[PDB]
């Protein structure tokens, strides 16, 4: 039974459910079109997201797919995901608009930091949790590309959200995605976790770069110049060239730049921050690692039901994209 929608403005107008009430604009900008809601089924607060222009072109149309697509897919504690999503309209033919239901977060990963360092034992918890998302992500073969603090949630009892507000920063972002280097695996996220735990525990940028090169050339004085194992990976002399030129030493021991951590944290970020992506650590090898003893739990680091993206190679009319997101909007089952 379809229930009765109101409309408001909120200058962007919004028909929603009176299922939720008190709507009120956050983030100006910076999240989209998003608003607070009360939702009167749970008694809880949520964000609502109204899509823009979800079908204007066969590119939007597909945009708006996959975003559901994904949205529908995450189901974990560490991952934002779909409450609700619905439409004013009654019929396929009237299809035009989108909304998507979530959690609503307290506050994002600079806010919880304020340019001040954390106890290692909250930053175990933090850590903790993104490594816990990313098993799930990644074990469906998405990757987010795009980690770092302002796309990390937090509520007030210090439980983690990842999500996608979204290039706008580059200073958390792996040195082969600078280099061009196009063959790119899941622990690029992990490099972002790195830079990440580094600033929750030293209070400060890891990498601050001011441009492109200069954040390589940042990275590249902390990792070191690319060693001979590396470099036989690297087809293109100009590339073999380019990335040496940016660099010089070997790495420097993280236990000499981290000074007065703990030691299990400096083995992690070591094993985070390796310039080789084929021998970085992973999520679910991040895990298992001795700096979260007191928090890992091999029974309850679940991974995700398999995601099938084979619609990413497929070239679609608008209408289809738009047929098919009707449809997924049908099929949607709430949570618990
Ligand atoms: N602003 C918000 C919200 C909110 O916007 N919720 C709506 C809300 C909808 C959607 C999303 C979102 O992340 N959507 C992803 C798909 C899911 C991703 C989850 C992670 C792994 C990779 C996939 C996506 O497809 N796109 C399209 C391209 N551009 C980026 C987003 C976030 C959020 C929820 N809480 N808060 C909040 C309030 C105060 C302080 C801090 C946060």
């Amino acid at each position: 039974e379809r229930p009765t929608f109101y409309r408001q403005e909120l200058k962007t107008i919004w028909e929603v459910p009176e299922r939720y009430q008190n709507l009120s604009p956050v983030g100006s900008g910076a999240y989209g079109s998003v608003c607070a809601a009360f939702d009167t089924k749970t008694g809880h607060r949520v964000a609502v997201k109204k899509l823009s222009r979800p079908f204007q072109s066969i590119i939007h149309a597909k945009r708006t797919y996959r975003e559901l697509r994904l949205l529908k897919h995450m189901k974990h504690e560490n991952v934002i995901g779909l409450l609700d999503v619905f439409t004013p309209a009654r019929s396929l033919e009237e299809f035009n608009d989108v909304y998507l239901v979530t959690h609503l977060m307290g506050a994002d990963l600079n806010n919880i930091v304020k340019c001040q360092k954390l106890t290692d034992d909250h930053v175990q918890f933090l850590i903790y949790q993104i490594l816990r998302g990313l098993k799930y992500i990644h074990s469906a073969d998405i990757i987010h590309r795009d980690l770092k603090p302002s796309n990390l949630a937090v509520n007030e009892d210090c439980e983690l959200k990842i999500l996608d507000f979204g290039v706008a920063t580059r200073w958390y972002r792996a040195p082969e995605i600078m280099l061009n280097w196009m063959h790119y695996n899941q622990t690029v996220d992990i490099w972002s976790v790195g830079c990440i735990m580094a600033e929750l525990l030293t209070g400060r940028t890891l990498f601050p770069g001011t441009d492109h090169i200069d954040q390589l050339k940042l990275i590249l004085r902390l990792v070191g110049t690319p060693g001979a194992e590396l470099l036989k990976k690297i087809s293109s002399e100009s590339a073999r060239n380019y990335i040496q030129s940016l660099a010089q030493m070997p790495k420097m021991n993280f236990a000499n730049v981290f000074i007065g951590a703990n030691p299990l944290a400096v083995d992690l970020l070591e094993k985070m921050l390796v310039l080789d992506s084929d021998k970085r650590i992973t999520a679910a090898q991040a895990l298992a690692h001795a700096y979260f003893a007191q928090y890992h739990d091999p029974d309850d680091e679940p991974v995700a039901d398999p995601y099938d993206q084979s619609f990413e190679s497929r070239d679609l009319l608008i209408d289809e994209w738009k047929s098919l997101t009707y449809d997924e909007v049908i099929s949607f089952v709430p949570p618990p």
